[PDB]
């Protein structure tokens, strides 16, 4: 019911879809769950890379999103939060009333034709896919690690996002400049491999 209320109504939770408005939205709601692993001590970088395919990728090195079993929706803690809007406590499905706080990623979900999720945890990479929001097989081990992290890539919807489909270096080399001032202990990088751009902000 959550992600379908995200699909029909994505102006109420991301902004405009038309004017790159929306699309930007997206990724600095990804960037700002990373922000929050920071905050509560675990993420010391973020790495935001813009595809050749104009996907996004945040990578964190905090904790990873937790892979064990939910007890009430008997999947993974991780699918829970990627696919129930109200689990993350930012969002929920009222089409009257657009908060500061909680995990909005299951919006960025919801909104793009394919997304990516690995997590590094407790000595296990796990992989997931989900395309519109819906999981195509459950949260898989795929090898082993001595790091943990999280890494969300989204693939955004071209039957939601219309016009403005391509992200501009600019506009998000601007919020990661703004969030790695106020975040004084986090290493932010932004790459861009559709023009081989980069850089690195980091508060000195
Ligand atoms: C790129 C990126 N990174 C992360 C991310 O590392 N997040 C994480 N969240 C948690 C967590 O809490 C999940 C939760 C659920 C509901 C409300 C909240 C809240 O903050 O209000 C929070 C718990 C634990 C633990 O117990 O080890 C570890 C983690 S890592 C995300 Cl998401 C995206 Cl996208
Ligand atoms: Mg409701």
């Amino acid at each position: 019911k959550g992600l379908d209320a995200v699909r029909k109504r994505p102006g109420m939770y991301i902004g405009d879809t038309d004017d790159g408005t929306g699309l930007h939205h997206m990724v600095f709601e990804v960037v700002d769950n990373a922000i929050d692993e920071a905050l509560a001590g675990h993420c010391k970088e973020i790495i935001v890379t813009i595809h050749a395919d104009n996907s996004v990728s945040v990578q964190d090195d905090g904790r990873g999103i937790p892979t064990g079993i939910h007890p009430e929706e008997g999947v993974s803690a991780a699918e829970v939060i990627m696919t129930v809007l109200h689990a993350g406590g930012k969002f929920d499905d009222n089409s009257y009333k657009v908060g500061l706080h909680g995990v909005g990623v299951s919006v960025v979900n919801a909104l793009s034709q394919k997304l990516e999720l690995v997590i590094q945890r407790e000595g296990k990479i796990h992989r997931q896919i989900y395309e519109h929001g819906v999981p195509q097989a459950p949260l898989a081990v795929t090898g082993e690690t001595e790091k943990t992290g999280t890494m969300v890539r989204f693939w955004p919807s071209l039957e939601t996002f219309t016009n403005v489909t391509e992200f501009e270096y600019e506009i998000l080399a601007k919020r990661l400049r703004e969030l790695s001032f106020l975040n004084s202990g986090v290493s932010i990088r932004l790459r861009d491999k559709r023009d081989g751009k980069e850089d690195h902000f980091h508060y000195e």
